[PDB]
């Protein structure tokens, strides 16, 4: 037959704009006194090509996070990149389960971790291009206009879809404390947007469905049918997403 992967069928390749460096302006000396809100931040355009086989649809999005996590080893932590600033990350789960209307958090502390839609995360910056790419279709993601030229899915795009901060459940339950969640584990950043409710990542299924309807990425993409892969077994964000099993 032919594998569901190959790149004659051009679902092997997919294009996304990620973090490459991070450093101080000019001579700064990074010391104690530097604020570290002023790095300069450069992003970069790669063409991210996957091994050729069937892959289902999971390990698919396992395959494509690989790519991402690839580039993040070879070019990204070497100039400054943290694993906080990791752009493009595929997942298949609401980032919105846990909310609350009168905290406007996550009150489990915990993303719900179950499957519902291959998606797209992003933080700023960053963005994917499925242009010269059959994976958009794979994921359920395509244009809903079927004319239109180009299928770029960016940060910039995706207006109401960030993912809602984690309750701080510890501080909590220490009582009350309703406060969000700064960090995880390893003390790696949740970035949690200075309006302490939200957090910088942004979800495309978020957008789309809790977003606003026109002027939004609704207004022109479609919801269709569909350790090394869980290299941050405790972020909530870079976890391992859920399978729909």
């Amino acid at each position: 037959i032919q594998p569901n992967v190959n790149e004659y069928m051009f679902s092997n390749k997919f294009k996304a704009r990620v973090m490459v460096s991070r450093k101080a302006p000019e001579g700064v000396t990074v010391n104690d006194t530097y604020d570290h809100k002023e790095d300069i931040l450069k992003y970069e355009w790669f063409e991210f090509i996957l091994p050729e086989g069937n892959f289902s649809a999971t390990m698919t999005i396992d395959l494509m996070n690989n790519a991402i996590i690839d580039n993040y080893l070879e070019i990204g932590r070497q100039n400054g990149v943290l694993e906080s600033d990791i752009g493009v990350k595929f997942d298949t789960r609401n980032f919105r389960l846990g909310w609350d209307p009168e905290t406007k958090l996550i009150m489990p502390g915990v993303y719900t971790y179950e499957a519902f839609h291959p998606d797209i995360v992003l933080l700023p910056g960053c963005g994917v291009d499925f242009t010269e790419s059959r994976l958009s279709n794979l994921l359920g993601i395509r244009k809903r206009h079927p004319f239109q030229e180009g299928f770029k899915i960016m940060y910039e795009d995706l207006e109401g879809g960030n993912i809602p901060a984690l309750l701080d459940v510890t501080a909590y339950e220490e009582s009350l404390k309703i406060q969000p969640l700064e960090k995880d584990s390893k003390s790696r950043s949740y970035n949690v947007l200075e309006d302490k409710i939200n957090t910088a990542y942004r979800s495309w299924y978020l957008s789309y469905n809790y977003g606003n309807p026109e002027k939004g990425i609704r207004s022109w993409t479609l919801l269709t049918t569909s350790h090394v892969f869980n290299r941050f077994p405790e972020n909530q964000i870079l976890i391992r997403p859920p399978a729909p099993t």
